[PDB]
């Protein structure tokens, strides 16, 4: 069977959809990063789930399109605007998740914000 997501079976990729906006004199997409390949998951707040690493968010609108979206912190962006937003620096990442040049863009994250999965890290 031709699957077309990608979802294995703990984890759920989930699409996501921010429009424009306005931050005072910017254009944002809402969000923040962490980083992808570029950060070290021995000492990333999101990171210390995948040693795959990957650009995740770490802040996201404080009110916007992100969180109205459904675009959570901690989850691994794969997919943005028909880019692939996995494997990539977080230097390249935020000049295409955070440029403004872009309103709207689709976007695909990986549900991390999982249980059983994400190690402890002595938090849990």
């Amino acid at each position: 069977g031709s699957y077309i997501p990608g979802q294995p079976v703990t984890a759920v990729v989930q699409r996501v959809e921010i429009h424009k906006l306005r931050q005072g004199e910017n254009l944002i997409l809402g969000f923040s990063i962490g980083g992808g390949i570029d950060q070290d998951p021995s000492q990333n707040p999101f990171s210390e789930d995948k040693t795959d690493k990957g650009i995740y968010v770490t802040r996201v609108s404080e009110g916007g399109p992100a969180e109205i979206a459904g675009l959570q912190i901690g989850d691994k962006i794969m997919q943005v605007n028909g880019w692939d937003m996995t494997m990539v620096t977080h230097d390249q990442a935020r000049k295409r998740l955070t440029k403004r040049s872009e309103e709207v863009v689709r976007l695909l994250v990986t549900r991390q914000s999982l249980q059983k999965a994400v190690q402890q890290s002595m938090l849990s």
